[PDB]
C-alpha cells in the first residue's frame, strides 16, 4: 500500500528511455521502461524531464504545483486523469507516469482519419468530461485541456494529462531561456485571454474546442485566422463551425460552452451526463460515412 503522503524516488538504474514522444515549453517527454530493483516486472513509462535551462523560479512553480496536485490525487484518482508512479533526480527531475501506448488523442483521431467509430467518439467525449470532473471536484483548474493533452491507453480509456502545468515562464536579461511558447489564444475562453482569468468554467471553453478537434478528426480551430483577431470575433458571435459528423444536439453542447457569460456555459458533471446519454445511442447523435 503506498504512503500517499511520502514520493516514491526511482533510482536512475531502474530507469531506460528508449524514444523521445516529444516537447513543450517546460519539458521532454520519453518513452521509457521502469524495471524495479528487487522485483521481477517490467512498467512501459512516459518519462517527463524538466527543462535544466528553464528559470529556477519557473522549475519551482513548477514543480510544487505539480507536488500539490500529486498529494491531492494520492488519497484517490480517476481513471480519466494521469496518475504520478514516481520521480528520478539525476542533474534533472525526471517525472514517471503510466505509458499511454496510443499515444496523444489528437495524433490519434488524426492518424485514424478514416476508421473511427461514432461510439468511442462520444466514449472519449464523455471520460475526458469524467476526468475534468474529478479535477473540479478537487479544485484543480487545468488551463490547457486540448485533444494534445488528452492520452489513449485503448480505443476503451482515455486519460487527460498536463493539467494545472501552463503558466508564464519567469525569465531574465540574460541567464536561462526566453521562450515561453505561443499562447493557445484558439483554445481560451474570452475571459483567459482579455484578463488571464482561468476557472472551472474556461476549462468548460477548452473542452467545447477539444470536443470539437475530436469530432473534425484533429482539423486545427481557426486555422488560417491571426491570433490578433480572434477575440473580436468572438465578441461578434463567430465560432468554429458544425462538425459534419454532428447532430445539432452535440453542437448546441459545444456552442453552450463557448458562451461569452461563463455562467451560462455547461458544468463538468452536466457534460458527463450529457455525452453518457449520447455514447449510449450513438446513433442517433453522431453518423460516420
Ligand atoms: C510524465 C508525463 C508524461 C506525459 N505524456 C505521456 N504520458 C503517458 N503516455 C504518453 C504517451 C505518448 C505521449 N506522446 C506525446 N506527448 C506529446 C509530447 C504531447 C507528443 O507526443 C505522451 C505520453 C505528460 C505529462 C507527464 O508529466 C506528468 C507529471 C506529473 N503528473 N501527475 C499526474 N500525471 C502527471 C504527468
Ligand atoms: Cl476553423
Amino acid at each position: 500500500a503506498p504512503n500517499q503522503a511520502l514520493l516514491r524516488i526511482l533510482k536512475e538504474t531502474e530507469l531506460r528511455k528508449v524514444k523521445v514522444l516529444g516537447s513543450g515549453a517546460f519539458g521532454t517527454v520519453y518513452k521509457g521502461i521502469w524495471i524495479p530493483d528487487g522485483e521481477n516486472v517490467k512498467i512501459p513509462v512516459a518519462i517527463k524531464v524538466l527543462r535544466e535551462n528553464t528559470s529556477p523560479k519557473a522549475n519551482k512553480e513548477i514543480l510544487d504545483e505539480a507536488y500539490v496536485m500529486a498529494y491531492v490525487m494520492a488519497g484517490v484518482g480517476s481513471p480519466y486523469v494521469s496518475r504520478l508512479l514516481g520521480i528520478c533526480l539525476t542533474s534533472t527531475v525526471q517525472l514517471v507516469t503510466q505509458l499511454m501506448p496510443y499515444g496523444c488523442l489528437l495524433d490519434h483521431v488524426r492518424e485514424n482519419r478514416g476508421r473511427l467509430g461514432s461510439q468511442d467518439l462520444l466514449n472519449w467525449c464523455m471520460q475526458i468530461a469524467k476526468g475534468m470532473s474529478y479535477l473540479e471536484d478537487v479544485r484543480l483548474v487545468h488551463r490547457d485541456l486540448a485533444a494534445r493533452n488528452v492520452l489513449v491507453k485503448s480505443p476503451n480509456h482515455v486519460k487527460i494529462t498536463d493539467f494545472g502545468l501552463a503558466r508564464l515562464l519567469d525569465i531574465d536579461e540574460t541567464e536561462y531561456h526566453a521562450d515561453g511558447g505561443k499562447v493557445p489564444i484558439k483554445w481560451m475562453a474570452l475571459e483567459s485571454i482579455l484578463r488571464r482569468r482561468f476557472t472551472h468554467q474556461s476549462d468548460v471553453w477548452s473542452y467545447g474546442v477539444t470536443v470539437w478537434e475530436l469530432m473534425t478528426f484533429g482539423a486545427k480551430p481557426y486555422d488560417g485566422i491571426p491570433a490578433r483577431e480572434i477575440p473580436d470575433l468572438l465578441e461578434k458571435g463567430e465560432r468554429l463551425p458544425q462538425p459534419p459528423i454532428c447532430t445539432i444536439d452535440v453542437y448546441m453542447i459545444m456552442v453552450k460552452c463557448w458562451m461569452i457569460d461563463s455562467e451560462c456555459r455547461p458544468r463538468f458533471r452536466e457534460l458527463v451526463s450529457e455525452f453518457s446519454r449520447m455514447a449510449r445511442d450513438p446513433q442517433r447523435f453522431v453518423v460516420i460515412q
